[PDB]
């Protein structure tokens, strides 16, 4: 299994274990499935998905049908997670979480997507880790009003919802199903992470 920062591809899916400090373990299976557990960490992320390198406006419709056994014991998120470049943006579509509903910022409004209600948020990170090294960038968020651990997320619908509220994206680097933890412990087993892209 993976226990230190690592990334790669398996069965057609990009995978990555990232953490600053702490005990982490991740096992990647076929079809984007993966298991992970963490403890004594500061910040850790476990994820599998697809890379794109394409402007979000031309991706058409991207839907992710996922299923997960999610058992955080503290601060944590189960989410769709990815990056954009030009501008550099780290984005989240939070489906479930631990003891704290993220992200601790002013809501920019609510929208209904895939049958669920989500609050939209913008946050900023100064000199933090990123896909291109230490950098300062914004984060865009869609956070469900209630927890869900299985279903379908029309990622491009969130992109549009964000765009309509002034949160602009550029070239999408990657889109993934991710389990994040913050100063907590927990375990999770992603049993389905299917991508569908049509125009």
């Amino acid at each position: 299994a993976l226990t230190s920062n690592a990334s790669g591809t398996f069965d057609g899916y990009y995978y990555e274990l990232w953490k600053d400090t702490g005990n982490t373990t991740m096992t990647v299976y076929t079809q984007g499935r993966f298991s992970c557990q963490w403890s004594n960490i500061n910040n850790a992320l476990f994820r599998t998905g697809k890379k794109y390198n394409q402007n979000w406006q031309s991706l058409g419709t991207i839907r992710i049908t996922y299923s997960a056994t999610y058992n955080p014991n503290g601060n944590s998120y189960l989410c769709i997670y990815g990056w954009s470049t030009n501008p550099l943006v780290e984005f989240y579509i939070v489906e479930s979480w631990g003891n704290w509903r993220p992200p601790g910022a002013t809501s920019l409004g609510q929208v209904t997507i895939d049958g669920g209600t989500y609050d939209i948020y913008r946050t900023t990170r100064v000199n933090q880790p990123s896909i291109v090294g230490t950098a300062t960038f914004d984060q865009y968020w869609s956070v469900r009003t209630s927890k869900r651990t299985s279903g379908t997320v029309t990622v491009t619908d969130h992109f549009r919802a964000w765009a309509n509220r002034g949160l602009n994206l550029g070239t999408i680097d990657q889109i993934t199903l991710c389990v994040e933890g913050y100063q907590s412990s927990g375990s999770a087993n992603i049993t389905q992470n299917t991508f569908s892209q049509s125009s």
